[PDB]
């Protein structure tokens, strides 16, 4: 393990590693800016490169044409593409209607979320073409629901609009559309009701929501609930833990991180659902936590987390 | 509203409600010590009648016969039988095999009976008119579980609820076991050791909303399904002085769909079991919430205590 400490007062919103170092978008400032960190040496510079705050990082990759492009999506619907070589070759896709609240890469897609609760599929070829627009649009929600998540069994795409998961496929036409809310009865009613802020597909679908200590636990075939895990009794079993999930991280099969706004991080054995290990206090919250292939055969854990004034920091080690 | 404080140290295991009147098993002693608070005058009275702890007690009223009797079941197993109007007429029953841990008066048409659970996962059966004979045995005795697990409660909505260790158990008229649900399964829902642990209280209405010994998590089962259909976390309900560990001790059902939750902390929550939502709490009321009980004159009776000086207190309000 290695933890590389950012320059005092830097918020990362987001974070995308490359094939070492990860771009960075900053949540201090009000227009767009984008951060480079070098795992090597620390190194860290920065880019003021859109009018609004980039909430979204994707790492477009080309063989065919043998180009990667970093796409940006902002707080204004923005869709800003740098190239990873030359910086100096960059320009816009077709803008949303909404902030820009999720981008996945899935042929290959470029999937994009919105605030208003949509869906903007891109093909590979597309984002490399100024202006271009998506192939089609899913409006899966409305205004007052935002597209915060999306994943994959690791076809057939989940994702997260409001309190509903989503499923999609080839034909990019929503198939499953489970309420969640339904929770209400086994969860506290004010959990239940909290927008999903992240979704992971295993066996189940394992999904957390805004301010909310609980993990909700849904069957993929019968659309029920079939769990839940409470990080405030995982952790109290020093009782002022608020467990508030930020995220959710699947490691190989049967094994589930749990990052907490208190800084904790919990591993859950999801075949015998006993807590392996429990982190407690590893910085004062945690911020993002994701797997990322940084060479050949390279596979490794990052965990975003910020102490108190603001001090984030980058924690690295071999997923093992 | 008022607050009766108890002579300092007593401790309250048990209460029965009959001025307005409570009879009390005293908990500040080895030995069996019957107690009598009078509601008004908050005049207290008390007595060693038996060898060992007083655990439970019921009223037994036989109105035919014109008389009634105060059970107290004791640590040792004694069922001590004592007359309400003159306390010099007493006798035991058929002594239980092991502590007397439940006492309830129950009816079936009509005979009316009077259960014993106890420590070795037994229920004894006596029916009324059996209670003021000296030694009497009981009517059948049902063995649901063993000494690891005791039957600790009992209740109705005629058909009888109970709990035993992890498992609810009912029964009828016949008196023979009918529905037997483990609820250690609650598991996937719940936090595991929570659902790993005793049930200390029932209470029957649509569903069953059960409790369980050093757990904040209100079980919901429902009766005709035998599947969890809900739980009712007291620690997110308190907290939305974070620390609050929301243990519940006890549960009592007010009238139509309002059930009354009191936690070790000394917090009383109060849910409208139509709406699914909390109506009132009562933060700080009293350190710790032993008792909770509804007595016909109509009103609550909560009996709480403070902290080497225990002090004791029976809070009244008509409901
Ligand atoms: O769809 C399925 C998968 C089910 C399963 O095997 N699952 C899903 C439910 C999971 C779960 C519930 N409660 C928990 C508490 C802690 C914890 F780590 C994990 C859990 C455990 C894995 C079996 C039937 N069918
Ligand atoms: O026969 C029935 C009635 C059941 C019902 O209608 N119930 C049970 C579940 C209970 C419940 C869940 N979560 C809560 C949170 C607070 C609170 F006060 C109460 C609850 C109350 C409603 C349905 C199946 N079986």
């Amino acid at each position: 393990s290695r933890r590389i400490l950012l320059p005092k007062n830097v918020i990362v919103e987001c974070m995308v590693a490359t094939h070492a170092s990860i771009w960075l978008g900053c949540g201090h400032t009000d227009r767009g800016q984008l951060s480079f960190l070098d795992l090597n040496t620390e190194g860290y510079t920065s880019e003021e490169v859109a009018d609004s705050r980039i909430l979204c990082l994707a790492l477009v990759h080309l063989p065919v044409e043998k180009e990667s492009w970093i796409v940006s999506g902002t707080q204004s619907g923005t869709l800003l593409v740098i190239n990873t070589e030359d910086g100096k070759k960059r320009h816009t896709l077709e803008k949303m209607t909404d902030s820009v609240t999720c981008l996945y890469c899935n042929k290959n897609f470029l999937l994009v979320g919105t605030a208003d609760g949509k869906l903007a599929i891109f093909e590979d070829k597309t984002v490399k073409l100024k202006g271009a627009a998506p192939l089609k649009i899913l409006n899966i929600g409305n205004v007052s629901t935002p597209l915060m998540c999306l994943s994959e069994s690791t076809n057939v795409m989940w994702g997260g609009c409001g309190t509903k998961i989503f499923s999609f496929s080839n034909d990019f036409t929503i198939q499953k559309l489970i309420e969640t809310r339904t929770s209400q009865l086994f969860s506290y009613a004010a959990f239940s009701d909290s927008n999903i802020i992240t979704v992971v597909v295993d066996t189940a679908l394992y999904i957390a929501k805004q301010n909310s200590p609980v993990v909700e636990v849904w069957d993929k075939k019968t659309e029920k609930l079939c769990g839940l895990i409470d990080c405030v009794h995982f952790l109290r079993e020093k009782m002022s833990y608020s467990g508030r999930v930020k995220t959710l991280c699947l490691q190989k099969n049967t094994a589930l991180w749990i990052g907490t706004g208190g800084g904790h991080i919990l591993l859950l054995d999801l075949s015998t659902r006993r807590l392996i290990r429990v982190i407690y206090n590893f910085c004062n919250s945690v911020r993002v936590m994701m797997t990322a292939q940084l060479g050949s055969l390279k596979n490794v854990m990052l965990v975003l987390g910020y102490n108190r004034e603001i001090q984030s920091c980058l924690t690295v080690w071999d997923i093992n």
